[PDB]
């Protein structure tokens, strides 16, 4: 369990800042709303990671939304190519992401999801496969990115250097456009050592979100309420 972690208690935290106030007081107010916790990796690929291991997990004994899960992932090589990425180049992620949905459909098991995740080459491959669809997505739609996020960025030259490759951190952009590449609705909690309130915003705005991650000292853990 070295890249995603088996549950614990969400009080268990305290003890990654000790002495703390800002941090104890923002974690004991997170333990009124959320039960449980799984820690993930700080190697700059935990958003993927973390999104990708917790929407996994809410599908398991789910027949209908598995069904229509597997109907888009089935879509998503004429995203990549539409993007120009070539399949002789995307196939072997492509392969790797389809076969963790099918073991959440004939498996079922939350063990065996997560064996795949804590897999260093599995887990690899689906990550580098979310990372490609992300870039693809923004890529066909660089319009509408310039008009909602920043009129004055330059689409490709971020795709190809803060989201295709392995190990590059996530703002607010790759958050949204994985969320909207995959219909899945997330809620982000913030806890920083500001003398703030404790916050969170969902992707997109007005939904019933399926997964919360906690946003702390720069990695994503998984949260359950
Ligand atoms: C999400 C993720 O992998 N975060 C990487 C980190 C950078 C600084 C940290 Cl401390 S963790």
């Amino acid at each position: 369990f070295n890249l995603i972690s088996e549950k614990c208690d969400i009080l268990s935290i305290l003890r990654d800042h000790p002495e703390n106030r800002i941090y104890r007081r923002k974690i004991e107010e997170l333990s009124k709303r959320f039960t449980a916790i799984r820690k993930t990796k700080g190697d700059r690929n935990c958003f993927y990671r973390a999104l990708g291991y917790s929407y996994l997990e809410s599908l398991l004994g789910k027949s209908r939304e598995i069904f229509k899960f597997k109907e888009r992932v089935l879509q998503t090589p004429n995203d990549l190519l539409a993007a120009g990425f070539e399949e002789h180049k995307f196939r072997n992620f492509f392969n790797a992401f389809y076969s963790v949905v099918e073991l959440v459909e004939k498996d079922g098991s939350v063990s065996s999801l997560l064996k795949v995740f804590n897999d260093q080459s599995a887990s690899d491959h689906i990550v580098q496969f979310l990372r490609l669809l992300t870039s693809a997505f923004i890529r066909n739609r660089a319009d509408f990115f310039r008009h909602f996020i920043d009129e004055e960025m330059d689409i490709k030259d971020f795709c190809t250097h803060e989201v295709e490759p392995m190990a590059t951190e996530c703002d607010h952009i790759q958050i949204t456009a994985l969320s909207q590449a995959l219909s899945i609705a997330l809620q982000v909690e913030y806890v920083d050592e500001m003398d703030t309130a404790l916050n969170h915003h969902v992707f997109p705005e007005a939904a019933t979100p399926s997964v919360y991650l906690l946003y702390k000292t720069s990695h994503y853990n998984i949260l359950y309420a």
